[PDB]
């Protein structure tokens, strides 16, 4: 199947910025603040003592290499008498994946629409909705702040909902595997919200998520930081103060670390075309593998006879279908030429 | 009938820009603001890994394709402790479709003048004025902001009016179909303004429209954006000393006039225009080969006068051609040639 000259979708998951608060004892809240401060380190660079080839430069003597290298960073920490930290944002799950946002070819629109209806019927939305929601219900969107913490707690507030807010107390102890989430009192009622949101022409499903981090005394917080003072935080205005925030696009990248179907999978990757790993600077699912999104999107006509048959599909060629569906929930421009 | 060398009308519906405000608890209002910020995404384009034909380009190895692509967007969101968002603008309905603004042919001016008087008598202005007024009274002019919201409300303030402002509370629940709008306490009195505006040589009918959006916590708002490295650049005005996003006047008028569901295989209503286009799937319904574009219906305008001046009920097929004929005169435009 050819790529058209116009093909684009909208995203089906819409997160927001994360706001950081300081809860004091006797329960008053205050927005967390930060300050820039200059520091002074050693002169480690391997470019100040060596050249490009690798022999020692003769200008950097032992006295000139112990001189003092001043830097300037932003610095954010928990105040002294504080109790814990609130972190609050919101997610929507809203059915944009059913038909393309823009598509000049009517044949490609019919083919893309059938796939979503075939996938919904033959495979179902249970596997993807479980994998997105297990990144909300633990501290995956709290990136490094989860690390080096006593405990953290997640409280959900789903909107088309009756009552009794959903709580996930003491992660790192109680919510480790997939089965620990399914043992919650109301887990099948929240998974079937995301399934109803994807399976309907107007599905809505808003969540209000709020966390509670119990850090050590006077400890660090790690917010997101700007693209360009060497470490500059991203910030908004709460009341009249500046306050560090976790970026909206940073938060959506944490909900979508699902991709563990690339051919030698150990660690789940953030969902993308030719899905990259930023730990080791490589692309798993390179176009030479044949298992990027554009080599699977061309096999969309072949995947229709697999799903419209009656034999259960091979697990190997439904991992290609989970990756096809996860890139349409992600959205993007799919043009060419 | 041939097209004259000069034919043009004025528009009969005049919207304005939509201004956004932030309402705080204790009911103080502040204009909504935005900022630009740079982000860092992956290197997805399909022109960075593939060539025009379809084989993989060989300069894009696995390391060079995992490198990092910085962009820059405008970013507008609801503040943290905010309650909701006001959205206010105004529409007028002003009878410019009664006569041509400019027409050098007196036979064509007479034919056009007769059609509006026979449409008004035989068919009436109830069908068009109900379709325009529904797009004001729900959040159609709030394009994507209606999506992903808790609820929204519309309050009308019509000008040649006695009192008691007209309210439409909790759309997506209370106002879904045509009959839900008709069950309002004063819906007929506002439809009979737009009818009286069209049915008169000096019809005026001003509406002051104000909305109230209950978004989630810290949520996104989607304003209109300029027709221009910044990737997303919003349209803006100045309220007090602060830039603030708008949702433009041309954009607002395109939302009131998404009415055209008379094209030959109609599913979704289109924006009213000549050879009515659909920008979702980039095609023209009502193409000149269909025979149901607006310049093929002008050439049968002498034919439509014998149908409307008979006594037999007009066929639905040839009065859905009259609704599209009337909706393009309310839209206005140069109708010349050559």
């Amino acid at each position: 199947m050819k790529l058209p000259t116009n093909l684009a979708y909208e995203r089906s998951i819409d997160p927001s910025d994360v706001c950081f608060f300081v809860v004091w004892p006797d329960d008053r809240k205050t927005p967390l603040t930060y300050n820039s401060r200059t520091l002074l380190g050693q002169m480690e660079a391997a470019s100040l003592a060596y050249d490009v080839s690798g022999q020692p430069i003769k200008s950097a003597t032992a006295e000139a290499l112990a001189q003092g290298n001043p830097h300037q960073v932003d610095f954010c920490h928990v105040p002294y008498g504080a109790s814990h930290i609130e972190c609050s944002f919101s997610v929507s799950f809203s059915s944009e994946l059913r038909q393309p946002y823009k598509c000049n070819s009517s044949k490609v629109k019919q083919t893309l629409v059938q796939l979503v209806e075939l996938y919904e019927t033959k495979i179902g939305w249970t596997e993807l909705a479980t994998r997105y929601l297990m990144n909300i219900c633990n501290g995956k969107w709290l990136w490094k702040n989860t690390r080096k913490a006593y405990c953290w707690n997640i409280v959900l507030t789903p909107w088309p909902w009756n009552g009794e807010k959903v709580g996930f107390e003491d992660i790192r102890t109680n919510y480790t595997s997939r089965q620990d989430f399914k043992n919650n009192k109301n887990w099948s009622a929240i998974v079937e919200m995301i399934k109803t949101a994807f399976s309907s022409t107007d599905g809505l499903a808003i969540f209000e998520v709020r966390a509670t981090l119990h850090l050590p005394t006077n400890a660090m917080v790690r917010p997101s930081q700007v693209f360009t003072n060497s470490r500059v935080f991203q910030s908004t205005t709460i009341d009249g103060e500046r306050s560090p925030i976790l970026g909206a696009f940073k938060t959506g990248a944490a909900i979508a670390t699902i991709d563990d179907w690339y051919p030698e999978a150990t660690e789940p990757l953030r969902v993308g075309r030719f899905g990259v790993h930023r730990e080791d600077v490589t692309c798993y699912r390179h176009p030479s593998t044949g298992k990027d999104f554009f080599s699977i999107l061309q096999q969309a006509e072949h995947y229709i006879e697999v799903l419209s048959a009656n034999k259960t599909p091979a697990q190997e060629t439904i991992n290609d279908m989970h990756f096809l569906m996860a890139n349409l929930i992600k959205g993007g421009m799919f043009q060419h030429k």
